[PDB]
């Protein structure tokens, strides 16, 4: 149970803004 193993593959939410 680890919060971060859903956040690492956050790159999608980078493009999310452009």
């Amino acid at each position: 149970k680890w919060k971060l193993f859903k956040k690492i593959p956050k790159f999608l939410h980078s493009a999310k803004k452009f």
